[PDB]
């Protein structure tokens, strides 16, 4: 299903990639994307799928389009134009310098020193749901591990029932991999219909969670709506449920095929940090754009006003010009250039929860399960949209070859 070419597109910036459904799909997620950067495809695209909208294919665009929000506005992120008109979500829907003050906010929520806070549990349920594992000699990563290792963590932060995971999981994988099951506007509204009588009782009789100090917030001298509080919840939750999760899945997948990379691991921990830098690097996951605030001239293509744009952030450090040989895992890179965690005013808030996630992980499975590997039959299937996914990720090993710590 492909849109009219509008007007002022020249017919040669055009390339027909389905943010859903790219056509390399089999040989991996960031694989498929990659055919972007092939010497055949200009820099700055066109697609007619998903209603027509440019892509920005090169780490130095992205960055670019990222810094300038005079031009490229975060108003309507997502694509398609529904998706992105239907979602409010704070701070992302703003530009600076209204952006600012929210940010300060959800940044007391999730930043440093909360992580700092919530270290030993991260570790002790880290280890609890590996130790619980092991002797199984097999299990489902995605469902077993990726799912709630990180969702727990998050409900504890919150201070939300794990009884609602089934629900919340749900309606997060609809905004990112919208299934057709429903449109966004329904999934944002239902994921709300939750939130509201939670914030309600919060404003009123308020916690220590991330909820209560969200609700009950000042945001430039004033105190935050209901609808605004709503609004930074909604992200909450879908960075909380939806992108660890994910990001676990693809590194996992990348370790039980590669043990030369455990055991580099195992040996020399003083890498884990570079490491966990370099799987970013290479298994990014993030995909979403900004819409044109006028007519604009980039890089010698002319935009339209409301022109979406997709700057997917996996991108970047993908791309030859910022990584040699960017599809290899190198824990040594002198240097990784990534935009991973975004770029510009809207860089990612709870980065260090999530890496602090990433290295408890790799640390703690490494040493009490460090030889392990694909189910042998089992074909991984990864999923596309705003936040890439694994279907489901089947492993198998030796209880004899585990340490129990
Ligand atoms: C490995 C996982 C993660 C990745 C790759 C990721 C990536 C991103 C990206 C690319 C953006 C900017 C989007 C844009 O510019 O449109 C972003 C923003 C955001 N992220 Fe993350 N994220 C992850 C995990 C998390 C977690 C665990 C949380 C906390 C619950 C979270 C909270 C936020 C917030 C609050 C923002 C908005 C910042 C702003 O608008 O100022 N993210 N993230
Ligand atoms: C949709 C909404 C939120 C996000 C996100 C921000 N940080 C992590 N995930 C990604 C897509």
């Amino acid at each position: 299903n492909l849109a009219p070419l509008p007007p002022h597109v020249p017919e040669h910036l055009v390339f027909d990639f389905d943010m859903y459904n790219p056509s390399n799909l089999s040989a991996g997620v960031q694989e498929a994307w990659a055919v972007l950067q092939e010497s055949n495809v200009p820099d700055l695209v066109w697609t007619r799928c998903n209603g027509g909208h440019w892509i920005a294919t090169r780490g130095q665009l992205i960055r670019e389009a990222y810094e300038d929000y005079r031009h490229f506005s975060s108003e309507c992120p997502f694509i398609p134009r529904e998706a992105g008109e239907a979602y409010d979500f704070i701070p992302t829907s703003m530009d600076p310098p209204e952006q600012r003050q929210f940010r300060a906010l959800a940044n007391q929520v999730v930043g440093m020193p909360v992580v700092d806070k919530l270290e030993n549990r991260i570790q002790e349920l880290a280890c609890s749901l590996i130790e619980s594992l092991r002797p199984q000699g097999q299990c489902n990563f995605t469902e077993d591990y990726a799912e709630p290792f990180p969702i727990r963590i998050f409900m504890l932060l919150a201070g939300l029932p794990e009884e609602d995971i089934p629900h919340l999981k749900y309606l997060t994988d609809q905004m990112t991999r919208p299934d057709g099951s429903m449109t966004f506007a329904e999934a944002k509204e239902a994921l709300y219909d939750y939130l509201i009588p939670i914030i309600e009782q919060r404003r009123q009789k308020p916690g220590t969670d991330a909820i209560s100090i969200v609700a009950n917030g000042q945001v430039n001298g004033r105190p935050i709506t209901s609808d605004e509080a709503k609004r930074m919840c909604g992200l909450l939750l879908v960075g909380g449920l939806d992108t660890v999760v994910n990001f676990l899945s693809f590194s996992m997948e990348f370790l039980a095929k590669s043990p030369e990379h455990r055991q580099e691991l195992i040996e020399r921990p003083e890498r884990i940090p570079a490491a966990c830098e370099e799987l970013l690097r290479r298994f990014s996951l993030v995909a979403d754009g900004r819409i044109l605030t006028s007519d604009y001239e980039f890089h010698g293509v002319q935009l339209k006003k409301g022109d979406q744009i997709l700057l997917p952030q996996m991108l970047s450090g993908l791309d030859e010009r910022e990584n040699a040989c960017p599809m290899h895992v190198d824990f040594s890179r002198q240097k990784v250039s990534h935009t991973t965690f975004g770029h510009g005013s809207h860089l990612c808030l709870g980065q260090h929860l999530a890496r602090r996630e990433i290295i408890v992980t790799l640390k703690e499975w490494l040493t009490r399960i460090p030889d392990f590997s694909i189910a042998p039959g089992a074909q991984i299937q990864h999923k596309s949209g705003i936040v890439s996914g694994v279907q489901a990720l089947p492993l198998v090993w030796d209880p004899a070859t585990t340490k129990a710590v």
